DNA sequence: CGTCCAGTCTAC
DNA sequence: TAGACCTGGACGG
């Protein structure tokens, strides 16, 4: 996912666990070559934030429980497939590669990260990604500041459609952003980075990378809505103007990732 | 049946 | 910078 499918995977988590109380042990896949989770609890409860491309889940012990342990943070990369469910303990999807149990009495739920294709990471502590810039959602200001005093890094050398997708500088953007936020300024994608960003040190790119995925989590769903499946997908196409729309062009960028665009390819296109 | 298509991470 | 990492659906023969 992107940062508002990340947003949206942390409030489906925070609001699914608010009542609930998780029990045992975390629970991995044989098949997942991510590592073990060393926590156990008599009863713990689940919460969760996002950063750009980064969720972090806290395992939280309620008073008394047993053994003794201190809360544990894990951060989650989702890569092209990854996504937490709530489901029954014994109606586990399939590609389920971490699980927490919810403590009896009640139903028994199972909180999973489910991932196809594994391209999705966690790691044991808290710690964000080292050298991922600001969250464009939740971090606007630290993420253009950043931005604006790095102009001279060789990344902005680059098209601004692949400058886009750079996690040190636009922690959240991935490949549909990029198209609906050039699409929005009519920014040719082979624009020079640096050219495009010097024109701004009126909403400009920059603000784009925030208000363009803010709107993403306003429609909500992406798998995470009270609506099925179905009624989240048409909201999500529908929103679209860009991506994969009829009319417009496509090519691929220097890593072989397709840039959906109205137009003018721009200076730097292939 | 087959091919093509949908974000990092690492070996050159 | 190219290839690796992986599964499932759309689609073509």
């Amino acid at each position: 996912g992107q940062g508002p499918e990340l947003h949206l995977a942390s409030q489906f988590v925070n609001e699914a666990c608010r009542a609930l109380v998780f029990g045992g042990c975390v629970e991995k896949s044989s098949v997942s070559r991510n590592p073990e989770v060393p926590f156990e609890s008599s009863a713990y409860r689940i919460s969760a934030s996002a950063r750009g491309k980064e969720l972090r889940l806290i395992l939280s012990p309620l008073p008394g429980a047993q053994p003794q342990q201190e809360p544990l943070a894990l951060v989650f990369r989702f890569g092209m497939s990854g996504s937490f469910q709530l489901v029954p303990r014994e109606e586990l999807p399939r590609h389920a590669h971490l699980r927490f149990y919810t403590a009896p009495p009640g139903p028994r739920l199972a909180l999973c990260f489910v991932d196809i294709r594994r391209f999705g990471r966690w790691d044991l502590g808290g710690k964000w990604q080292p050298g991922r810039g600001p969250c464009v959602l939740q971090e606007y200001q630290q993420f253009r500041e950043n931005v604006l005093r790095n102009l001279a890094d060789k990344a902005f050398d680059r098209p601004i459609c692949e400058a886009l997708l750079d996690q040190r500088f636009f922690n959240g953007i991935g490949n549909y952003l990029r198209a609906e936020i050039l699409y929005r300024l009519k920014i040719p994608p082979f624009e020079k980075a640096r050219s495009v960003l010097e024109a701004l040190q009126n909403p400009d790119l920059l603000e784009l990378c925030h208000s363009v995925p803010k709107e993403v989590v306003q429609l909500g769903g992406r798998g995470y809505g009270s609506e099925s499946g179905e009624e989240d997908f048409a909201a999500f196409r529908a929103w679209l103007r860009c991506y994969g729309m009829p009319g417009m062009s496509s090519l691929q960028d220097r890593h072989g990732r397709t840039i959906w665009f109205q137009g003018d390819p721009g200076p730097l296109a292939p």
